């Protein structure tokens, strides 16, 4: 199911390169460094942002916009988050710009889709598990990913993969 | 499942503020004394709705821009419909502008989440009945909102909620 | 399911109506001698292709923009695949242009929507047969279109419907 849809525009010449210190995360800014179009990077990046923060719905609640990271992997902008912000285990962003940039957030739950490896017993008395993997065992859980992060290594478990999320 | 997509761009400056008595509906033009940025939120409610006739695929087929109205629920515009469009039960909405207003609109058909309150044994010989809760029993329906709230009403039934849809 | 979402920005006037030598199709050939705004037309082309291969995540793998083709039923913009992109069986896209134009397109996968003309025990060894009805059988499958189709025309069988893609 769709969680939540974001869309922000912003002109890119309006937007002063002196903000990349306020709104870019560490991984970011290690990015924005390999970066040509710097002024385009960080309009860019605040579109994304933005954007993600309209999917929500609540807005900043008691965030940062350094609380979300949108990395890359191949060309595709991907979101990394640092924070709680919900129990969606999908984001599908896309960016384009031409003077204009426009950004696209939409977050989504997909059932299953969260990889965990650990001991089966310890698993099945607390989650729903569906399938078993190399990676380890896919279950299904309504819990955000720093909560479920912080259940499991108190324990010998350990969170694989968050759908297509990034954490930390 | 998604039902439909639906984005729209226009220029601000190019859009009259004296299309606010053909577009707006009632609510809107309450909301419209409140607002600041007079321009913004004609070209803002222009372009959502617009969006969300492209979302329905048949564009305006008996309908009117008075018919959607967008409406404000924190900072988040919010679908409300005064006619029956679809059986979709979820309108996802974001709007941004910075000189253009980009608005997009995403029709979502999910099972359940359409709350009605009343006598249970009514609601089984009709409707595929899901869940109890305090805002009343959560039914799966294919029917549109306003069918829906007519063949309620006719009896000692009432619509509580249909999806995140406001009606009327 | 969400598999991808694409969106693009392009200044209209800034596209050469040269270009669409280079990026249409030969339906689109078509419905370009029959557009009165040849330069929007041209300019939208370009966007929704942007927008599509954003969407896929991989961008041209092997790909050109003439193996996908935009084409229009009643007033809406219709994806028509001449190659596998995958395995989602629809493509919710819209358009719009005001000097800039935007274009939008969100991939999903839907259980089942796949129909299908043959015989029902061939079909049940291969396939999850859902639903009969007077288009066809339809069935669950994640074979790309192109894929199946040769499958089925190698027997007595024919694809009917992909979802909302248009094949060849």
């Amino acid at each position: 199911m769709i969680v939540g849809v974001g869309i922000d525009v912003l002109e890119v010449e309006r937007v002063p390169e002196k903000f990349a210190e306020r709104i870019l995360g560490e991984s970011e800014k290690r990015l924005f460094l390999t970066r040509k179009r710097r002024r385009e990077f960080i309009a860019g990046r605040f579109a994304l942002k933005e954007a993600f923060f309209k999917a929500l719905g609540t807005g900043l609640n008691g965030h940062s916009f350094t609380d979300v990271e949108f990395l890359e992997s191949n060309g595709k902008p991907v979101l990394c988050v640092h924070k709680d912000f919900g129990f969606f285990n999908y984001a599908h962003v896309s960016l384009s710009h031409d003077r204009f940039a426009v950004a696209l957030v939409v977050l989504e739950k997909r059932k299953g889709d969260i990889i965990v490896e650990g001991d089966e017993s310890f698993l099945r008395k607390r989650f729903e598990v569906l399938e078993r993997s190399v990676e380890g065992w896919e279950i299904e859980t309504s819990l955000p990913p720093f909560t479920l992060k912080k259940l499991l290594e108190s324990s010998g478990c350990r969170l694989v993969r968050y759908g297509n999320i990034l954490i930390g």
